[PDB]
């Protein structure tokens, strides 16, 4: 395997899309599956800040993020220059450029969007990572299509690696400029985004970096601009909560999440026209939880690595819906709820064994990190048909992407292709 790189042997370079943190992010696809990827380049000479050890493993931990609004990771993979960190590819541009054609939001549409932010930035929390730099640049559109997901990315890597070279200076909470972060500087940020989204103005406004600095270091705002009269009080309310001054008295991201005016806008519930689309995720679902053990770890290693967006937009609609607290992953509760709608809704009466025993039995094998929760691939793997999940392309990167050494054929420690094949078509 001498003349083959691990990104160049599976990667070609097809465009660059734009100048990242720490590199250059580029548009690559997939020699095999002719999927497409983004890919950030980063120099290793010049900004490496950490041993390669330390940064394979930050980067690790950001590619078992699993939530529908953070960008997610595929893998990071290196030559002798370069580090080279593959993720999924958007196509919908920044929210920034949202603002701009838009100007500002109704309370429903700013509520929507912003519920994303709170969702991502919770589960970041959660797992002990803050943004550092939240704001609308940072924050992708996953398509062109209506309501779609945001994409919260760029964190993670601050300690990793060492950048060189307007208009962040809106978003910086004051602690900040004492040199100080925690997880409320990104509730802050997240604040006055949401002032930007129902106004169309920041709330520390100016002329320049310096005057702008300057009222954010007073922390002086107010719903003075006319257009705030016409803007309820529970949304000034969290608005109030976000940016308070000092820290410690400021909201959690989880605070923001459940606050009344988000529960009110963002309500979108299971109907009638989801029962088909659930219909066919409780087949795939229902042999999931008596298919082997070995095919049901098999299957989540493939669906959450290989998937794409006209893939599973279907899956997406429905985890949503299911999703009621809006958290961005599925609770034990929620899936028996659902389980009852869906029976509802279809006109058979609940009240074998109870939804509740069998979804008691379902978690155990559904739940496969352990984590408490049904993430967004773990909730895929189960709900996908294998009649589109398994074609000959993925078997390939698959067959592929274990086989470490480059054998043609896979070892008791890394655990032939048509044997292969066989196997998953079961
Ligand atoms: C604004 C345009 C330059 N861009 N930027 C991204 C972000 C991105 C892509 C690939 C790897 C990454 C690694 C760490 C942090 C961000 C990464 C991105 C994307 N996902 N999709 C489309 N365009 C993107
Ligand atoms: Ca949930
Ligand atoms: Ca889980
Ligand atoms: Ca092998």
């Amino acid at each position: 395997l001498y003349f083959q790189g691990t990104f160049a042997e599976r990667y070609n370079i097809v465009c660059m899309l734009g100048k990242g943190s720490f590199g250059e992010v580029l548009k690559c696809k997939d020699r095999i599956t002719q999927q497409e990827y983004a890919v950030k380049v980063i120099n290793k000479a010049s900004a490496k800040n950490k041993d390669t050890s330390t940064i394979l493993r930050e980067v690790e931990l950001l590619k078992k993020l699993d939530h529908p609004n953070i960008m997610k990771l595929f893998e990071i993979l290196e030559d002798s220059s370069s580090f080279y960190i593959v993720g999924e590819l958007y196509t919908g541009g920044e929210l920034f450029d949202e603002i701009i054609k838009r100007k500002r939001f109704s309370e429903h549409d700013a509520a929507r969007i912003i519920k994303q932010v709170f969702s991502g930035i919770t589960y970041m929390h959660k797992h002990n990572i803050v943004h550092r730099d939240l704001k609308p640049e940072n924050i992708l559109l996953e398509s062109k299509e209506k309501d779609c997901d945001i994409k919260i990315i760029d964190f993670g890597l601050s300690t990793c690696f060492q950048q060189n070279t307007i208009g962040t200076a809106y978003y910086i909470a004051p602690e900040v400029l004492r040199g100080t972060y925690d997880e409320k500087c990104d509730v802050w940020s997240a604040g006055v985004i949401l002032y930007i989204l129902l106004s169309g103005t920041p709330p520390f406004y100016g002329k320049n970096e310096y005057d702008i600095l300057k009222r954010v270091e007073t922390g002086k705002y107010a719903f003075d601009l006319p257009q705030w009269r016409t803007i309820s009080d529970d949304a000034k309310d969290l608005i109030r909560k976000m940016l308070t001054f000092h820290p410690s008295l400021r909201i959690t991201a989880t605070q923001c999440l459940e606050h009344p005016w988000i529960q009110k806008y963002s309500s979108e519930t299971p109907t009638i026209s989801d029962l088909p689309s659930l219909e066919s995720a409780m087949t795939n679902i229902r042999q999931f939880q008596a298919e082997k053990k070995l095919a049901q770890a098999a299957l989540l290693y493939m669906a959450s690595k290989l998937t794409t967006l006209d893939e599973t937009k279907q899956l997406t609609e429905i985890f949503r819906k299911l999703d009621t607290n809006n958290d961005g992953m599925l609770d034990r509760d929620e899936l028996v709820r659902g389980y009852h709608e869906f029976m509802r809704l279809k006109g058979v009466d609940s009240n074998g064994s109870t939804i509740e025993d069998q979804i008691d039995s379902l978690m155990p094998l559904l739940d496969m990190d352990g984590s408490g929760s049904i993430e967004y691939s773990e909730f895929i793997a189960s709900a996908i048909d294998r009649t589109i999940l398994l074609s000959r392309e993925r078997m390939e990167r698959a067959f592929k992407m274990f086989d470490k050494d480059g054998s043609g054929k896979i070892s008791t420690k890394e655990l032939d292709f048509n044997e292969f094949v066989e196997m998953l078509q079961n």
